[PDB]
């Protein structure tokens, strides 16, 4: 299917073990689409300081359209010093690794995959 339904559980920055994917825009938009079909990824809501506490290279989930079932239709961006790969609407947060920290809410997502 060329979307699928994902519920991301929502992390608290400070939480956050692992805080990015990877060392590349290719790697960590490769590491947060396995992390996402494997049901291993979180979702950190930017706020004022939150990503100089993540790594770069970040990878955004952003809306792509204005949501079925109550999913929001997503796709990736990465972003490293500044420079954004990828092109589309607002960010609804940065993905990170889950390893088992307790999510403080959900956020339904369609993610084009």
């Amino acid at each position: 299917k060329t979307h699928v339904q994902l519920s991301l559980p929502v992390l608290q920055v400070r939480d956050v073990l692992v805080r990015g994917f990877g060392d590349s825009v290719e790697e960590v938009l490769s590491e947060a689409r396995q992390h996402l079909k494997d049901g291993t990824c979180g979702l950190v809501e930017v706020e004022k300081g939150v990503l100089p506490q993540l790594e770069q290279p970040y990878v955004f989930i952003k809306r792509s359209d204005a949501a079925p079932h109550g999913h929001v239709m997503v796709e990736l961006v990465a972003e490293l010093e500044g420079i954004q790969y990828g092109r589309s609407g607002e960010t609804l947060g940065v993905l990170v690794p889950h390893v088992g920290e307790i999510p403080v809410a959900y956020r339904k997502v369609l993610l084009r995959k």
